[PDB]
DNA sequence: GAGCACTGC
């Protein structure tokens, strides 16, 4: 055991802390406690009966509305606005199958519709079912929900379908995503939403009584949400005979979902796309004749294949396939040369280059922008080159979508973001490197890593279609067919990649209390060891008790749309009156940083982050300072100038503001706050006390702790609490800095790439970790009295301070349990405030002097 | 000294 710095507090402070604790100890309506007791006392059969009675609205129909919309449909089908657009819709393959889909839905609870791009299933199926219900005089019984994986798709599809019906958004078609909606009319309507919106609405309507038809789209992508939804339908559907479900998939292991729901009926609907010829590395080199130079394994892969194709290609072409760097993106000049090849030959059209990540995008951009080869210098001024990455601004401007100036060919250098998330319509040419990056978690070492990997066959098939939107395209794959043969069908289903705390907790509000039993019923069952890791984390933050039963705190956290650790932090910031900085930190961790990282500007970005961090040694407080400065720029009508100078996305900043406001409104509704405004002065009295903000941030990121031992940019010797050496990620505001006031840090995420990095950190003080943490005990190790935290970090502490801190923790636990069971704002002059004051006083001792 | 991509009444 190694003893750390002395945490003893002065007698004058100890005296006041004990006065404040004893004032707190002299303390003597709750509808939340009755709801929590009721949830725990009902079995699943009762839960089902009670939710039926509470969501009965769809038991009510409106015969005059039914008659009126039937009449209006028949009439307006003779108007000349529709009946053009109806003849155009009938060109969509899905409309050929309308009557068979109507009949199959009528005869089956679940059907599956399988189709590729252009088939029209997403826009036409909801309309077919809606117009049939209206035609049959059933209109007001029809409420159709169609889930989408992505926000932008929910909006765009809803707007398109609304236009096809000659309606403004909000009549028969609507959309709902998080914090934005254009709601359709209540009945005889189609709503497009993100899958997560529907999952959240299950808390109020767990058996889905409030819709007649559920359409799950893009299930072949195997997001957590749709995988979970399908598992929940196995619980729900036996209790909902009248509910209809239409599953929708691209043709990517479509049979999995058919098998998963008994053997349900499956429609295969043909696509509409222009042909895209597929070339592989052998064909590419046979065209360009590019010459390379500056385990194997690989040799066992390529040599049998070179035998099979020996007569179809020149031997010098085949011989290049034996070079391991011929495949993938390992040689960027090879890729640049293929770009030049397409620029010289082939018809006009844009080039879309799929590369794994930021680093290789930067390399290809620099080669094309500042070429060393004469062939490149000829082409430099004839290309319009756009790097595309989730951290770069290019996707948030218009230029990459519009056609380039005449005589210039657009070249887009992209990550997987342009596979689905981002769409460029004038692309005729795709260079598919076959490489992406993936995050991998190793259960046994508890290490998350980011590794360059081969893409899957489904990825290659998706990238190929990206060349066929306008005219016949070409897809150049930078690997051999032998490499393709070795690729997996699909990416690992993301639920096998996921941390499970939030899911397990949310299931409790649906009365699925045994997560081992339910998650085993998914299409791919997560590792039971990851479920246990999820349950143990939830017991550690006391969202579950030691029996695994939901606590009052756990119920509150399940009702916030954020990971429970950060939900806890937000709730603590309400009690400790730091709401605004803490919701900023939580929202940035839950969503993302507002900072861009544009090509070549990375040291400039580092300097901006430094200035926003204001020497507070926290990436989390840095984000909040950014938000404070962003508000000032709006108040100054300097918003654009501010975002430009500081490399900030105003779109991300505005979304972070919306999320902070959602957290504030929910806490207000749950009676933890007197005001719903996250800036409200009452909720923020402590928001400029930095040691208090470090304490609350620590309370949320605990137990992820690190300890720095080191001197010198500076070199760092630092280890997380598990003993593994780490460094701050270079993008972090603590990388390379020296002179930390404290050697301790908390962090949200640790990740291995070239080193084991902390991607974000806040410098913290021991006494804060001790007050809000666990594994706390006082004792004597050598002859020195100590106080420890997590049974890991042992601090010199005298008896007087130890006994007061241990007593403080007991009262804090008592206060937290009571606020969770009986939510109410902490009154300024009351008993509970005196315990808050005791803690503020102890934490203020670490203020920067 | 480095950052695949989604998302929440």
């Amino acid at each position: 055991i190694r003893l750390g710095c002395n945490v003893s507090a002065p007698s004058g402070v100890l005296e006041r802390v004990k006065e404040l604790m004893e004032d707190y100890s002299r303390a003597p309506d709750a509808k939340f406690q009755q709801q929590f007791r009721h949830l725990l006392s009902v079995n699943f059969e009762e839960f089902v009966a009670e939710t039926k009675e509470r969501n009965a609205d769809l038991d009510w129909v409106n015969p005059k509305l039914d008659e009126r919309l039937q009449l209006e449909l028949g009439q307006r089908q003779l108007e000349e606005n529709a009946k053009k657009r109806l003849e155009a819709r009938k060109k969509l393959p899905t409309m050929k199958y309308a009557d068979d889909i109507i009949q199959a839905v009528r005869e089956n609870q679940v059907i599956l519709i399988v189709g590729s791009t252009g088939c029209g299933k997403t826009t036409q199926v909801p309309q077919i079912l809606l117009d049939d219900a209206i035609s049959r005089g059933c209109a007001s019984s029809c409420r159709i929900i169609c889930t989408q994986p992505r926000r932008i798709s929910a909006i765009a599809i809803a707007e398109w379908v609304s236009y096809e019906r000659c309606e403004s958004l909000g009549n028969s078609v609507g959309y709902q995503i998080r914090l934005e909606s254009r709601k359709a009319r209540e009945r005889a309507s189609i709503t497009y939403c993100t899958t997560g919106v529907l999952l959240q609405q299950l808390q109020s309507d767990p058996l889905m009584h409030n819709l007649s038809v559920l359409i799950l789209d893009e299930i072949h992508e195997r997001s957590v949400e749709t995988d979970l939804l399908m598992g929940l339908l196995k619980v729900i559907l036996p209790h909902r005979p009248d509910l209809k479900v239409i599953l929708m998939s691209a043709t990517v292991r479509e049979q999995d979902f058919c098998d998963y729901f008994n053997n349900c009926p499956m429609f295969r609907i043909e696509g509409v796309m222009f042909p895209v010829k597929m070339l592989y590395l052998e064909d590419v080199l046979s065209k360009t004749n590019y010459e390379f130079q500056k385990r194997m394994k690989h040799e066992a892969m390529i040599e049998p294949y070179l035998r099979r194709i020996r007569n179809s290609y020149d031997s010098r072409v085949l011989d290049k396939l034996r070079l391991p760097e011929s495949e993938g993106c390992e040689d960027i000049d090879f890729i640049a040369d293929l770009v030049y090849y397409i620029c010289e030959n082939e018809p006009e059209g844009a080039i879309l280059v799929f590369l794994p990540g930021y680093d290789k995008i930067s390399q290809l951009y620099n080669i094309l922008d500042k070429p060393k080869t004469s062939k490149g210098q000829r082409w430099r001024d004839h290309m319009a080159v756009f790097p595309l990455h989730s951290l770069m601004q290019s996707g948030e401007q218009q230029a990459v979508f519009r056609r380039p100036p005449a005589g210039q060919r657009k070249v887009i250098i992209s990550t997987i973001i342009a596979e689905t998330s981002v769409t460029i319509d004038d692309v005729v040419y795709v260079i598919n490197s076959g490489r992406t990056k993936a995050t991998n978690y190793d259960i046994e070492t508890n290490i998350q890593s980011l590794d360059e990997v081969w893409v899957t066959k489904a990825n290659t098939q998706q990238r190929r279609g990206r060349a066929g939107r306008v005219r016949p395209g070409i897809c150049y794959n930078l690997f051999s067919r032998a490499r393709e043969d070795r690729m997996d069908d699909i990416p690992t289903p993301e639920i096998l990649r996921s941390k499970l705390e939030s899911i397990i907790l949310s299931l409790k509000l649906l009365h699925i209390d045994d997560p081992y039993r339910f998650l085993q019923t998914l299409i791919n069952a997560p590792n039971p060891e990851a479920i246990k890791m999820g349950v143990e984390l939830l017991k550690r933050i006391e969202a579950l008790d030691q029996t695994g039963t939901l606590t009052p705190l756990g119920m509150h956290l399940a009702k916030l749309p954020i990971d429970p650790q950060m939900g806890k932090m937000i709730l603590m910031s309400a009690l400790f009156c730091c709401l605004d900085p803490i919701t900023s930190a939580a929202a940035a961790l839950s969503f993302k940083s507002p900072f861009y990282s544009p090509l070549g500007k990375e040291s400039r970005v580092d300097e901006i982050k430094r200035r926003m961090a204001r020497n507070m040694r926290s990436d989390h407080l840095m984000v909040h300072n950014t938000i404070i400065a962003y508000r000032d720029s709006r108040y100054s009508h300097a918003e654009r100038d501010f975002c430009y100078k500081n490399f900030l996305s105003s779109m991300t900043l505005q979304q972070l503001e919306r999320m902070k406001n959602q957290f504030s409104e929910l806490l207000y509704n749950y009676k933890f706050l007197a005001s719903s405004n996250c800036k409200d002065a009452a909720s923020n009295k402590n928001s400029e006390k930095i040691p208090l903000l470090r304490a609350i941030i620590g309370a949320g990121l605990y137990p992820n702790m690190a300890h720095l031992r080191k001197s010198r940019r500076a070199i760092h010797t630092m280890a997380t609490d598990d003993g593994r050496r780490v460094n701050f990620h270079p993008s972090s505001v603590n990388s390379g800095e020296s002179g930390f006031d404290s050697a301790y840090f908390v962090y949200f995420q640790r990740q291995k790439s070239t080193d084991l990095f902390l991607l974000d950190s806040t410098m913290v003080f021991p006494m804060a970790l001790i007050i809000f943490g666990d594994g706390v005990e006082a004792g004597v190790t050598q002859n020195t009295p100590y106080l420890c935290v997590a049974k890991t970090y042992y601090f010199k502490c005298n008896r007087e301070t130890a006994d007061v801190v241990i007593q403080l923790r007991s009262n804090l636990e008592k206060l937290l349990l009571k606020k969770a069971l009986y939510p109410a704002p902490i009154e300024e002059n009351g008993y509970e405030k005196q315990l808050i004051k005791a803690i503020e006083l102890l934490l203020s001792l670490d203020e920067r002097l």
